[PDB]
């Protein structure tokens, strides 16, 4: 039997596009955590919403792969734009991701009161063991060969730029606009609940990665969220996966 | 017979631990490792969980996929976040809750940055159950296995042992008005797993309780003291087999 291809959605709308996709289908549920399973272009496929968040995307990666041992994990869905460049509609493909809400700070007493331009990103909570050993990380790499065919795919996307960027993920929504430009000039996010978490967990199990996100929105243009983007991006994600279907 | 799950993040919140399981047999799976033994002849699984919420949850989840625990203890140390506590105390984790999450309301580029105005953003806590969406604001701790470790307090000799509220992030906090302003907006009595492991339990309904040693609190100029660490797992340990008597 053939290793699926997995592809992770957080919310209804950044997966019905995905499972409406396959063929053969069957629903499997465990803990809070659905799954799909079929075939896209003859080839097994695992669809996976994972609610939201650094916890519920870590659990539903984990659960994947204890219960799929899927061959390479395609983490996809919405995100708010932090690099000016980009508007609603782009796509970013995440070179890296890595846990923006990760803070530690040095010691300052009451009377300075609170100041997060002095808190700082603390990569402890990406260090790893392999084989018992620690490893740590800063960031999280997007397989650079994934990474590659979706930018060599990019003029197949009909629906705006696709874009190499830095993922950054946090549970949070930002809409303090100085707050995203911090964070943008801080960390050279291209974009703001889940990836790097299942980022993490794929380099656990050492299985191929990457981060696939569309802007639905984004408070330096005055863009509200649009979910017809999260359509847009399974469509792509669709074509993505069957080109690599198509290699296998 | 289906094991207790007892975690720590770190080495020296586990090593106790496993040093007093009896026939230990270790499992690595990626970056997660846990010793099956026994305590009092009971099966009793031990997790280093690595540090954070979403090494918390992958090894959370992936313990109950291996081992399927009957229940959850999740402990190790944290910092004070309540004046009254100090380096030593054990906070019972009445209720355990995602302080992370933030949400803010749009604000131009002019009025700056204001965390006093971020709100809890609670779907970081909403699950579902039977495939319905269950929204959370916080897990509580199974009230039956609270109740025990307070009840067992005097077993404890290296600072009270206290009912508390947990506040779960990915953040070591050493701004004492960021300290002090979270536990006037959440009445945390200290401050990177529990909650995230804690939602794991939840999804899987498995009762759950975090016990958690104060090895620091910058509201006494209170450092790290390791060996704070060791205390909790020997009182985790007096509870457990506690627990065990009673099975
Ligand atoms: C309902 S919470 C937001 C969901 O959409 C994603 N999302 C879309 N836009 C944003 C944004 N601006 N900030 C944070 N998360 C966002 C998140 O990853 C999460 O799954
Ligand atoms: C090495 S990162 C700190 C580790 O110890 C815990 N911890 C101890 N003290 C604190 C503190 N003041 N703030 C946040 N986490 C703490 C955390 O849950 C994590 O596993």
């Amino acid at each position: 039997a053939s290793a699926p291809i997995l592809i992770q959605g957080a919310m209804d709308v950044e997966v019905e596009t995905l499972v409406a996709a396959l063929k053969d289908k069957q629903e499997l549920t465990v803990g809070s955590w659905t799954y799909w399973q079929g075939t896209l272009s003859g080839y097994p496929v695992v669809v996976s919403r994972t609610e939201v968040g650094l916890a519920n995307a870590a659990a539903a990666t984990t659960l994947a792969m204890e219960r799929f041992q899927p061959r390479l994990v395609i983490n996809q869905g919405t995100a708010g734009g932090h690099d000016p460049a980009l508007h609603r509609g782009d796509i970013v493909i995440g070179t890296k991701s890595f846990n923006m809400g990760a803070y530690r700070s040095d010691l300052t007493p009451a009377e300075q009161g609170v100041d997060p331009s002095k808190w700082h990103n603390f990569e402890v909570t990406m260090r790893l063991r392999d084989n018992g050993k620690l490893v740590e990380h800063s960031s999280f790499a997007g397989d650079p060969e994934l990474v590659g065919r979706a930018l060599g795919m990019a003029d197949r996307y009909r629906h705006g730029r696709v874009v190499p960027g830095i993922i950054g993920t946090a549970d949070e929504w930002n809409r303090q606009v100085a707050r995203i430009n911090w964070l943008h000039q801080t960390y050279q996010t291209a974009a703001e609940m889940e990836t790097s978490s299942a980022a993490l967990v794929a380099e656990a199990y050492k299985v191929p990665f990457v981060g696939i996100r569309v802007l639905s929105n984004t408070d330096l243009h005055g863009e509200e969220f649009d979910p017809q983007t999260a359509i847009h991006c399974q469509q792509f994600v669709i074509d993505y996966a069957k080109a690599l279907i198509n290699g296998f």
